[PDB]
């Protein structure tokens, strides 16, 4: 729970439902306004990694969640790190266009196979595939 001063630590949530839908958010940030991404943001000092994840999901999408696995850990140089969790919903209220504000314009569930446009960046396509693969394996355990 101690963070280095000149390091940026990011958490990102991939939700992939039993109906093969992904939870996306429509960015209110001026630097990518109206583009679509996954719930994500920067860890704050004093929070655990999973507390950060839950806060960002709640702020951006309105939902309560729990992590199911860590799907990917990425660095971009030594001063940027991202923890990409698979998460699942455990309560809260989906934050729709009714609540449009500076945290997010809306949150919405889209078919993994028919994602909205424009996407903020195309790295989440791979992160979503990781989730699809984990879900596939979980439903096909292959016990003889």
């Amino acid at each position: 729970v101690r963070l280095r001063k000149n390091v940026c630590y990011v958490v990102l949530a991939v939700f992939l439902s039993e109906q093969d839908e992904v939870l996306l958010i429509q960015e209110a940030k001026r630097e990518c306004r109206g583009s679509w991404y996954l719930p994500a943001g920067r860890m704050e000092p004093g929070e655990t990694i999973v507390e950060a994840l839950q806060r960002e999901v709640k702020e951006e999408a309105g939902l309560h969640c729990e992590p199911e696995t860590l799907l990917s850990v990425e660095e971009r140089g030594p001063s940027w790190v991202r923890f990409v969790f698979l998460a699942r919903p455990t309560g809260g209220i989906l934050k729709t266009s009714k609540e449009a504000d500076a945290e997010s314009l809306q949150a919405a569930w889209y078919p993994r196979t028919s994602l909205p446009t424009p996407l903020r960046a195309h790295d989440i396509l791979h992160l979503v595939e990781l989730a699809a693969q984990y879900r596939q394996q979980a439903r096909h355990p292959l016990i003889l």
